[PDB]
């Protein structure tokens, strides 16, 4: 039903224990359709003890703004899109035996200590290390995905910075022992992170699970 590919041999060991998976769902991404979300979550609930859903926070508007959508309309548009992702995930979670309250957005933790610490770690790296800054900008290019300017990227990159703590430690934010972030795309930044190319480090209880249909 789904084929999986881990980041590291560590990501693989977390995978073997099947404790928690954090399923990402992106706004405005043709991948996530009601039927697809239903299948993914179905598979998650089967394969793991515990399933959580991660949605896009407020900075998702930065993406629409980079595409020239005006600021006010951008927030309203993101609100509609994300609340719609939520409704689809709630349905699926309810239907397959998961907990409908296990949906979060990456903005929900803004005042949480664990989230703020991590966001600081990422900002310090973003500003200090040029390599990291560029990896991040490449990634925000990926997110916006008719020409793309450097200012568009300085805008959209807020999205990548806000999201990243769930990629490097979700467990600290959600209070869970260990977890895998499941998503359909390859994560290039993650591959570099895993090789110790930056001051940002993936926590030993976190892993990235690339998931694809079968």
């Amino acid at each position: 039903l789904f084929k999986t590919e881990t980041l590291t041999q560590n990501c693989n060991e977390i995978l073997k224990r099947r404790r928690h998976v954090l399923v990402g769902i992106s706004p405005f991404n043709s991948r996530f359709s009601e039927d697809y979300i239903h299948r993914l979550i179905a598979w998650a609930v089967r394969e793991f003890q515990s399933v959580s859903v991660l949605l896009a926070g407020k900075e998702a508007a930065n993406l629409l703004e980079a595409l020239g959508t005006p600021h006010g309309k951008a927030e309203r548009k993101v609100r509609k899109e994300v609340s719609r992702n939520r409704r689809f995930a709630e349905k699926a979670l309810e239907a397959h035996g998961g907990n409908p309250e296990d949906i979060h957005t990456f903005s929900d933790f803004a005042n949480q200590t664990a989230y703020r610490n991590l966001r600081m770690e990422v900002e310090a790296a973003f500003f200090d290390q040029t390599h990291f800054r560029n990896a991040c900008l490449e990634m925000s290019h990926a997110a916006i995905l008719v020409e793309v300017s450097a200012d568009m990227l300085e805008l959209a990159v807020e999205y990548v910075i806000a999201e990243l703590p769930f990629f490097i430690a979700a467990p600290d934010i959600l209070g869970v022992e260990e977890t895998l972030l499941a998503y359909h795309r390859p994560w290039k930044l993650g591959e570099q992170i895993s090789r110790n190319e930056f001051a940002v480090k993936m926590r030993p209880n976190q892993g990235y699970l690339m998931v694809s249909e079968a």
